[PDB]
Order: C-alpha cells, then structure tokens, then sequence
C-alpha cells in the first residue's frame, strides 16, 4: 500500500 | 493500492 | 487498485 | 480498477 | 473498469 | 485490454 | 492491461 | 498491469 | 505492476 | 511492484 498527499501554497 | 493527491494553489 | 486525484488553482 | 479525477481552473 | 472525469475551467 | 484517455487545451 | 490518461493545458 | 498519469499545466 | 504519477506546473 | 510519484513546481 502507497499513500501520498501534498499540499503547495 | 496506490492512493494519491496533491493540491496546487 | 489506482486512486489519483489532483488539484490546480 | 483505475479511479482518477482532475480539476484545473 | 476504467473510471475518468477531468473539469477545465 | 487497452485503456486510453488524452485532453489537450 | 495498460491504463494511459494525460492532461496537458 | 502498466498504470499511468501525468499532468501538465 | 507499474504505478506512475507526474505534476508539471 | 514499481510506485513512482514526481512533483515540479
């Protein structure tokens, strides 16, 4: 299982 | 699984 | 399973 | 199964 | 199954 | 099985 | 199976 | 099973 | 199985 | 299994 998020302002 | 986001503002 | 979703503001 | 989703303004 | 939905603004 | 998809603006 | 899906703006 | 995405803004 | 995902902005 | 994920801002 591979779980990724990210966020730029 | 490959679970991904990202947001770009 | 392939989960994607993204984000361009 | 393939799930994506996209949104660009 | 196959499942995309992309929005252009 | 071959699944394609492409959006060009 | 391949799954293919871009999005160029 | 050959998964891809990529977009580009 | 081959999982990609690539964001240019 | 290969998972792969970039992001260029």
């Amino acid at each position: 299982q591979y779980n990724n998020q990210n966020n730029f302002v």
